[PDB]
Parts: C-alpha cells; structure tokens; sequence
C-alpha cells in the first residue's frame, strides 16, 4: 500500500535539487519544503506536535488548540486540526492581511483578531487568557520550546537528507526561526549517523542575535523583511551546541537571491529560502568548502504578493 | 543518491490521502498534484513536452518557447524554461490579473500582453504571428494535441497510482482540460497493468461537451468557474475510447466541495479538485461502487484569492 490515513501523515519526503547558477561544480543542493501538505517545512511540526500531544494525553477528543500565530505554523496547525478533527483558535492582530485571514478561515480556524495597537504582544495575551479561562479545554503547543518540533526533524527531515545524499552531505545551511530544523537535522546526521558535518545557522544581519550571543556581545535585535527567521531572541528549540558556524544575511540579498532562484533555477521559494542560499553560496565559494556537498533548507513556496513575485 | 540535476526532474511521486467526510468506509482517496515543482499536475507535462522536444530535435540551444497561455501550463513551462535555460514568451490578454503577471515575470518569462478586447483569441494570434516571424527560433509545444502530454501520465502519474494502491485501484476520477491525465493514467492501468478499471471523466454541467458528443447531441459549451477544466471542445489529448463514464458537476458544488476539502480534510486544493471530488462522492455513494477503491486527481493547490479561500 501507501495511502495516508490523513493529510498530516503525508509530511516530508521532500526533494533535493542541484543548483546551476549557485555554488561551484554543483556543490550546492536545495531541499524543497514548499512540497508539503500545507506547503511549508512547518506542517512537519504541525503534524508531530499534535501527535505528541495525543500520545502523552495533553490533547483529547473535544479539547481545542489555541496559538498566537498566523504564519506558516498557524496554517500548519490548521490543516492538522482540520485533518484530525480538532477545533482551533488562532489569535493574531486585526491588522493581518485579508489574504491570510481568508486562507485560515478556509481551513476552518476560529479567527480571534486582537487589537492592532497591541502588536504581536496583544495576540499572545489574548491566546493566554483563553487558556486560563478553562485549562481542561484549550492547549497551546508552543513551537518555540516544544521538543516535538526538533524531534520531527531528527526523525524525518534529517534522515531524508542522509538517504538522498548517500551519506555524502558535508554542510547543512538552515535559517533559524524556532531552531527546530537545524537542531533536528544536525542531531540526526551527527548523532544518529555519526558524521561530523558543518551545521550552519542563518540569521538577518539586522537582528544578529545568535552571532551576538556567541561573541558575548549585547543582544540587540531589529526589524527585517526575512519572514519566519530572526525572532530577535535565542529559542529553546535552538541547540547552540550543534551549531558550527553562524552566517548573517541582509533582506535585500535574501529577496534578490529568491528572485534568482525563480528566473535562473525555476524554483519558487520564499524570502527565507533566498537568505538560506546566499549564505550557502558564500560558503560554497570558499576553497575550504570546494569539494564539500552543501545542503540548504528552502522553508517555503513563493506564491505571495509582497516584495518579490 | 537522489539529487535532481534540475527542478524539472523532480516532478511527481505525489501522495494518496484517504478522505474521511467523503465516500463510504474510506473508498475515496485523493492524489495531491499541488505537491509538484510549479505546484500543479501541469509541470509534469511542462517537463516532458520540453524533454520530448529536445530528444526529437525541435528544441535546441538558442531556440525559444512561445505559448498563448497563462494558467497552470504557462507557469509549468516557465519553471522548466528557467530550469533548462530557454527564453520563453507567453502571450495572454492585458486584462490578466497583476498576480499572475507578477508570478510569471518572477520566473523570467517575457510577457507579451495582447489586446483585452480580442479575449483569448487574440493572444493565440499574437503567439502564432511570432512563430511565423521566424520558425527556426520559436517553438509552440501545444498542450492540447502534444502526445508528450498524455505520455508523461502513462509513465509517472499512472504507475504511481498503481504502486501506492498495490493494484487495488478500481476507479479513476479526473477532470478534463487537455484530457492528458485521464488518457495517460487509463492507458497505464488498463494497458500496461491489465486492470479493467472504470475511468471517469469530469466536466462542468455548464459545458457538458464530452457528454453531448457521446450522446450524439449538439455540442454547446458555455461559461463556468471551474478553472482548468471545460475547454468547450474535445481535445486530441482526450482518448474517448478509454473513458467509461462521464460525470458533470456545477461550479457552486465544485467551490463548496473544495471549501469542504479545506475545513474537513485539511487539504488545500483548487476549484477543479472540488469538481473531481463531488463526482467521486456521487459515484462512491452508489452501492455498485461500495467495495471499490476510487482514486481522484486533485490538480492544483488552493492558494488563490477569487471565490473560495
């Protein structure tokens, strides 16, 4: 057989494509996370956070999911909630784009808009109030600290990279949001496969908080246009111990690099995908990395309307 | 190994998911064509029409692709042209949505807008003029009659359905645009595997031209909102001989059914995906089809902004 009992179980097995106009002699290869149920790397963790919450008794028939997000992880949780029969509340500011509202209403989400002036703070409060209102009803899965998040990457994303390269991967380049990807991938290859690879974290030069921490310098975040990376703090799901190297990238370059992915490689991916590649391209063009296979996570699919396509 | 030398070669291997709120006892299973390079069933034929044109000498270094389309097949050709280093012209009316323009410019297409008043006729003329201007330069791959189109479905889409069901598929339900899908799938299972399945074509009740032809009645098309099916004529790539059954569906139902796919199954698919499912659900709820595995092509991914999400 090979028929998924629901859409959640179809996560991953995403492809590796070799880049032609990046790297040297084809040392740069990309893994298309756009090719997922809800079209992002995130529905891997959408799937396993719900599954883990089930297995350990925190999520049960009748019980409902609450989360203060509207990005790839909201969409991801939505599809699994729809797929598995959970009611879901996502809180976000009333200033969110009609687009994202429409997409999430479509997936059967109860949309609680919070005050726009309260920014993201205010959506987090409103989620948290709903949870205090009845703690036997609503569950917050908490992507930033939930081990289920990096656990899925250790069990699927990581092994898939091992498999499809035949143990030949030397370098892994992954933008950091929750840190879940890099953490899980790196644990799989270094610890379950026993290969001493170079794991490279990627962050906005505008918010170089991983770089600052490790240098022992004032953590100072700021705004950037690289959606889904550069949270402005070190997440619990970032395991600083498996990070070999930290590469910073600027918005403009992430943008331009995602543009190039389209017109020169024919790969529709997101801003963070560009960020990831510019970092890899830089590494790949250093002689110390000449004869080394570098693998890059492209987190999302390009189909948007705001800076780029 | 398993690293694609370019994005074109990553086509297919798309998943089968079982529906919970459709069919009976889970006799309805869906194959997610959203999970492709350019995010549609079409980049399967984007890939193989170019490959075939290469193998037989019609497409060569320097030579350029021209096509009067802007739907899934334009996007598909774009990604392969970008992936393989071909210049591409797509003609379409100047009335196309900024969205589709932006997406295609992004993939490195030369966009030739034709008069809006000339409708689709006028884009076809303008393509055809460019081809007459220099026949050693520009090539029209012609999805409606190109055998490479159904050939890819015989070689990939069909086998994948065979494999993942373990020879247990009984019914195949597929909306008709070019006919390429149904034709290729059905040839694979009936002729290469030797299983006497029921191939079901799906069309808008508003343009029931397959139904009319076979009844020997006046072919009379009309407008419908089911994007990518119901062309208003019988394509050469529709092999009427392998069609067992023709199911008509209305726009409203296709729409509503795609809405249900989202909120009840957590599957983001397109209008034509809804059309496909309502037809399958109807068949699946007939006792003659009770103990039969029905497989449905979901051609596209939902991420749009016009009627639905």
């Amino acid at each position: 057989m090979a028929i998924y009992a629901d859409n959640s179980y179809s996560i991953g097995n995403t492809p590796l494509v070799r880049l032609k106009h990046f790297g040297h002699n084809g040392n740069v290869v990309v893994k298309i996370e756009g090719r997922n149920p809800s079209y992002s790397v995130k529905c891997r963790i959408g799937a396993n956070m719900v599954w883990q919450a089930e297995k350990d008794g925190t999520l049960t028939k009748g019980k409902e999911i609450v989360d203060a997000t509207s990005g790839n992880t909201g969409i991801a949780l939505a599809y699994v909630a729809a797929a598995r029969g959970y009611k879901i509340t996502l809180t976000m500011p009333e200033t969110m784009s009609l687009e994202r509202k429409r997409l999430l209403c479509g997936l059967g989400v109860n949309l609680v808009l919070t005050e726009g002036a309260k920014g993201m703070k205010g959506a987090i409060a409103k989620a948290e109030e709903i949870v205090a209102s009845d703690p036997s009803r609503y569950v917050m899965l908490k992507q930033f600290e939930n081990p289920a998040n990096p656990q899925i990457h250790r069990e699927t994303t990581g092994p898939e990279i091992w498999k499809d390269t035949d143990g030949k991967v030397d370098v892994v380049v992954a933008g950091v949001g929750t840190g879940g990807s890099i953490t899980g991938i790196s644990r799989a290859i270094k610890l379950d496969f026993g290969k001493q690879i170079t794991s490279v974290a990627v962050e906005p030069v505008e918010s170089p908080v991983i770089s600052q921490t490790l240098a022992g310098e004032e953590v100072k975040p700021g705004p950037h246009k690289i959606q889904g990376i550069g949270a402005g703090f070190i997440p619990k799901n970032l395991d600083l111990s498996i990070i070999d190297r930290v590469e910073t990238v600027d918005s403009d370059t992430a943008l331009a690099t995602a543009r190039r992915l389209m017109a020169e490689e024919g790969i529709l991916a997101g801003i963070s995908s560009g960020a990831a590649v510019a970092a890899a391209d830089r590494l790949a063009k250093l002689p110390e990395f000449a004869d080394k296979l570098i693998v890059v996570i492209l987190p999302s699919a390009g189909e948007r309307y705001l800076s780029t396509a």
